[PDB]
C-alpha cells in the first residue's frame, strides 16, 4: 500500500467552476474547466501487489497554492476495475488540463506504478 | 486524393466562443470550448498513398447544424506534419470535445484510412 496525501488531502471536500467529468473502466474522472496555465500536481493513494499498481483509492490534482482541481476515484456503485483502467483515467485527465494549457507534475509512485 | 469536404465547406471562414489551440507536429488543432453535447461529424480532405493517409489538406467538424466547431489544420510557418501528426490531432480532438459530453462520428474516409 502507497500514499502521497495527507488522510486529510484525501478526505478534503472540493468542488469546481466549471464541472466536467468522464466515467471510464471502473473509475469516475472529474475535473474543473475554468482552470488554465497552473502548474498541476497529481498524488495517488494506492496499493499494490508484486511491485505493481493493485487498486486505486485516489487520485487528485493539486496546484501550487494546494487547491484541489480534479479526482480520480472509482464509480461509488460498481468500483471493481484493473489498473490498466487507471493509466487511461490519467491520460483522460492530463489531456483535458493540458488543453487549458496547464502544465503537469506527477507523484513519484504515480510514475513507477503508471 | 480525398475530400469529405465541399469546397465550400473546406474554404469557408468558422468560428468560436471559447477557443483553445494546441499543436501537435505541423498540425494545429483548434476547438470552440463552448459547445456542449452535440454530434460532431469529422470530415477530412486529404492525400491518400498507397492504402494509407499521406498529407492532411484539412479536417473541420461540424455539429448536424452544419457550423464547423473545430479544425485541424496544418501550419503554414513549418507546414510539414507527418501521418502519425495526423492520428495524434485527430486522438487530441476527440479527447478534448468529448470532455464537453460530446458525440461523434467520424466519416468512412477518415475511418478507412486513420
Amino acid at each position: 500500500y502507497i500514499t502521497d496525501m495527507s488522510i486529510e488531502e484525501i478526505s478534503r471536500e472540493w468542488y469546481m467552476l466549471m464541472p466536467r467529468q468522464k466515467i471510464t473502466g471502473g473509475l469516475m474522472v472529474k475535473m474543473d474547466q475554468a482552470i488554465m496555465d497552473k502548474r498541476i500536481t497529481l498524488k495517488a493513494n494506492f496499493s499494490v501487489l508484486f511491485d505493481q499498481l493493485e487498486t486505486l483509492v485516489s487520485l487528485r490534482a493539486f496546484t501550487d497554492d494546494g487547491a484541489i482541481v480534479a479526482e480520480i476515484s472509482p464509480i461509488p456503485s460498481m468500483p471493481g476495475h484493473s489498473t490498466e483502467d487507471v493509466k487511461n483515467a490519467i491520460g483522460i485527465l492530463i489531456g483535458g488540463l493540458e488543453w487549458n494549457d496547464n502544465s503537469i507534475r506527477a507523484s513519484e509512485n504515480i510514475q513507477r506504478f503508471a
